[PDB]
């Protein structure tokens, strides 16, 4: 049935992609719709079709920067840039579907717990104003369904915050002044706006980047200001700290995961010149993050215990919650703990994550292990 | 023609075998051969024919164990077990073919380098009274043409150590006793053989791997005397060296390489519960091997000079250097710098390894190359 809503764009190659991806699924309140697993032609990975006349594109890819100084040369050769805060939560499209607001995860997965939470961060009225248009935006938080960690100043559950504004089909970008009036005119949360930039700032620009990485924050995002040229570039910190993260599921990774961030520390080092006891002290970090969690990790799976971790989020309704973990099962696999109704306007529920293979191989290798490398 | 020899053993697979891997060449002194590239059958990887009766098996994988008290006791469970000297250099298997000793490197290859060298370390009556064996040991010290580092005790250029006698066509390992013999018979050199112990010798055996450890050397190999249970555990210096050496060329090689040495570390520390300044010790290890070399080679890759690194061999005949260069040719990319006659007995030769890939990506990153994870 859709397979003709495709066809008012793509051939019976249409065919070719129900292969291994690109597939059918109802949504949050059983609206149906397309979502694209793997790109093909214009129409990129996480793609969303509900009909001809609703077609979310996909977020694309940021493009990175490892060196700081070049780079923004390379790229803003001599223009003038924003600098915004890169927030680690998860990426975040809302679209207003026949009154109902939504919110498309990365995937393309009409997401449960956010199409629930977003009315309490973006105004109907918005939408209301502006059919044609969608907000793409991080999702971050200590009460996270996604990530474990967020920016350390939201205290609370999970908070919107604006990054972009696109219009329907086209999934064209608007300018970022445009953006910022829109942000302010509706009362949407935004990430922070550094400021406007050139190639000759890079000094203070290093400077900004030593405190976010003093505060533990992401990094952050350049861009032109008619929104075509866009780099993401992370702090010393996120690098630390993801391998600290990732260290305590050491086997649910790829190798790539611990080496890339070891990487994006050399060339950091290397640009700054860092050295004697300063460069000292970043080498223990680095060890610490890849050895103290995997340890603990195995001291557990020595204990017989497993390797989980419990987090929580806030709902309106309960039965959502449920919903959660049947989106979830789509993917990994969750079960609930707690829930504590003691919440104003509804509950704060304890999910658990357990990491199966990462216990298994452990206990594999603990357990006397022979094999090849 | 030797697709019959071939024959002799396998079928018309041998022609789905000419696909990819399982090929021809000429030897040392044109001495004719096959060489498996891939495994196929009962034939390992590495394996070379040279005519029906001379069959030269390839060696095994030799599987590792990762915790050293289990493992021990997985293997050889109440059983007794010889503790040999893990030796860093590169494998060489030896046969007397037609009054020519030579020298197979692991992946099946006459190498000119070791067959001239290995008269210098094996006596020619050995094969003289034993045409059915095969020498299995390693080729190590400062004057390499493969491993950049050895033992440290190596003082001068290479030094054999034999760690396996095995009978042609068959391949079946000879007992440990049995090569004991030989070694001591024939006065070849052997790996060094700290004992003969059982699962209720860990401690000990612990205290020997601090000592290798210490010492700046690779590890232990554990075999049961009819040679049938083999397992390799290396020193905690040997993952962190094999870091420091390898950072320094950090993109040549695939994740991996960081992340199981990595590992390794986790699993010893976490065995001998290593806490307190004493793991800060080794995380501070652990970030210097991972960083240091990295960020040199991009100091070196931005002073617009290459990722290279000198080595030198010994010869006795200086074509054979040439000969080298073609060898090597059939893998990577070296050229001659330096003769040294002023050499008894032969030449000092200096070699250049570049490494093209390191140098390649350093480049563009520090140039500020934008890309996708
Ligand atoms: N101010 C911002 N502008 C744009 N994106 C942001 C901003 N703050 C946070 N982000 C998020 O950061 C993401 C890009 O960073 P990162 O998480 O490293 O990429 P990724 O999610 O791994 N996928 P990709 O961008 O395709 O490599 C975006 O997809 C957004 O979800
Ligand atoms: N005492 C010894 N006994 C057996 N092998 C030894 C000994 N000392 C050194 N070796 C060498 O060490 C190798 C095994 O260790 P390692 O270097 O990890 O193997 P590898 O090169 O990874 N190939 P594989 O064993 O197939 O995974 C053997 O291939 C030998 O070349």
């Amino acid at each position: 049935k859709e397979i003709l809503v495709k066809l008012g764009l793509t051939e019976d190659r249409i065919e070719t992609l129900e292969m291994k991806g690109g597939i059918i699924e109802d949504e949050f309140d059983g609206i149906r719709y397309v979502r694209f697993k793997d790109s093909a032609g214009k129409l990129r990975r996480g793609t969303v079709v509900i009909d001809e006349e609703y077609v979310i594109p996909g977020f694309p890819h940021i493009k990175r920067i490892i060196n700081l100084r070049s780079g923004i040369r390379r790229i803003f050769k001599r223009g003038e840039f924003y600098v915004e805060e890169k927030v680690d939560g998860y990426n975040v499209r809302v679209v207003m579907y026949k009154g109902k607001m939504l919110g498309i995860t990365r995937g393309g997965f009409i997401c449960p717990f956010t199409t629930e939470r977003i009315p309490d961060f973006v105004p109907q009225e918005f939408f209301k104003d502006n059919p044609n248009l969608i907000l793409v935006g991080e999702m971050a938080g200590p009460e996270s369904p996604y990530l474990v960690e967020g920016p350390p100043y939201v205290k609370e559950d999970i908070q919107f915050f604006l990054f972009d504004v696109q219009e329907i089909k086209t999934g064209r970008s608007l300018p970022v002044e445009e953006r910022l009036k829109i942000a302010e005119e509706y009362g949407i949360n935004h990430v922070e706006v550094f400021g406007k930039y050139t190639k000759d700032d890079v000094d203070e620009l290093y400077q900004l980047i030593e405190r976010l990485s003093k505060e533990g924050r992401e990094g952050i995002i350049m861009k032109s200001p008619d929104m075509k040229k866009i780099v993401k570039y992370v702090t010393p910190y996120a690098n630390i700290n993801d391998i600290k993260i990732g260290a305590r599921v050491f086997y649910e990774l790829p190798p790539g995961y611990f080496t890339s961030r070891i990487s994006r520390l050399a060339f950091y080092l290397a640009e700054k010149r860092i050295k004697g006891e300063e460069f000292e002290r970043v080498a223990k970090e680095l060890g610490s993050a890849l050895l103290q969690p995997f340890v603990e990790s195995i001291f557990d799976v020595e204990q017989e215990e497993d390797i989980h971790e419990l987090f929580k989020v806030r709902v309106k309704r309960i039965e959502t919650a449920y919903k959660m973990v049947t989106h979830f099962e789509k993917l990994g696999l969750k079960i609930e703990i707690v829930d504590i109704e003691e919440i104003k306007d509804g509950w704060r529920i304890t999910f658990k994550r357990l990491y199966p293979d990462a216990t298994n191989e452990i206990r594999e290798l603990i357990g006397g292990k022979a094999f090849v490398d």
